[PDB]
């Protein structure tokens, strides 16, 4: 072979609970005036109702599981009452030094971002934002478990949080300038020892359920992100004939298995054991907790994530991928 460990960084699409752990440990520490994401019924702190494409990834490749990893969080959040009358914390947590350095909401770049509730009557003013771009996870691990050694691989998917912050936050980005950050992050592995990098582009959400009325919007950013991410990693791959850069077209996958159900009425793969029948709906109803019968029938676990069933067929897709040594 030449990698025996896999190394993540991205969002919830690859995190296998560090947002749902630290509002977990940020909740206890504050007695419950923080919110917790990824409650249940999601598994475990996945944003999926089972394992991840990380965690079937590193199934199909007989590599160790991912284990979380994060760097030391030092925040004072400040918090007020619906009297306005102030309370201050101050959080912090040791490193994790992990593999998996995924955080749901994490967009492409650097430094920090919110993605954190208050709870029980309390609105925070500051200090919440302690959750970890993609670039800044990279950072971060590279401070604290040091260079690549080449011995690894190393999973890169980002960008659907640089659209979810542009559709309902105060980011402004077009898909090439999301782009720009991913490959600047991509060249962050490069540059820190990275030979064997598995990036993605990002999924064909247009028929995500919490989409619904950005349905143009969502295209022209997605296909316009992933068009410069591709002419980028094109570029990456011949200024560093040393590294294998294997490029997942996890749009290209959604779009066949969504084309699959519309047309024929199913996507069948009997390796997995898994036919999905609904590429458009929620399996999980955020707002009521409501979760159907059978949610490995669907693409979509809520209004965005996919459901455990859909993470195995991206996982098996990216694992045939490295197997078969196709890089660019």
């Amino acid at each position: 072979a030449e990698f025996d460990r896999i190394t993540n960084f991205g969002d919830a699409l690859s995190d296998i609970g560090n947002k749902h752990m630290i509002t977990v440990d940020m909740n206890q520490a504050t007695s419950g005036k923080i919110g917790i994401r990824a409650d249940k019924p999601n598994f475990d702190g996945r944003f999926s109702n089972g394992p991840v494409w990380t965690e079937y990834l590193a199934g199909f490749l007989a590599k160790p599981a991912p284990v979380r990893g994060h760097g030391e969080i030092d925040s004072q959040v400040v918090l007020k009452d619906q009297a306005g009358k102030q309370i201050t914390y101050h959080y912090h947590h040791n490193a994790l030094p992990g593999t998996n350095w995924a955080v749901g909401g994490a967009m492409s770049g650097l430094g920090n971002f919110l993605d954190i509730d208050a709870a029980n009557g309390f609105t925070a003013k500051s200090g919440l934002d302690v959750l970890t771009n993609t670039g800044q996870q990279i950072k971060l691990r590279i401070a604290n478990k040091g260079q690549f050694t080449g011995n690894e691989l190393v999973s890169y998917m980002s960008g659907t949080n640089n659209l979810w912050f542009t559709l309902f936050g105060d980011l402004d980005q077009t898909g090439n300038k999301a782009a720009g950050f991913a490959l600047t992050d991509i060249e962050t592995l490069i540059d820190a020892g990275a030979k064997q990098v598995l990036a993605a582009n990002i999924p064909d959400f247009v028929d995500a359920p919490w989409f619904a009325g950005q349905q143009k919007k969502t295209t022209r950013f997605i296909q316009s992100h992933n068009q410069a991410l591709k002419a980028g990693l094109d570029q990456l791959a011949a200024a560093h004939p040393d590294v294998e850069i294997y490029y997942f077209d996890a749009f290209d996958l959604f779009n066949k298995v969504s084309n699959e159900v519309k047309t024929k009425g199913k996507y069948q793969d009997k390796e997995l054991a898994i036919t999905l029948t609904n590429v458009t709906g929620e399996a999980y109803s955020y707002a009521t907790g409501k979760v159907i019968a059978q949610p490995n029938r669907n693409l979509f676990w809520d209004g965005l994530h996919p459901t455990t069933a859909m993470h195995k067929i991206m996982a098996k897709e990216a694992a045939s991928l490295v197997i078969s040594g196709r890089t660019l």
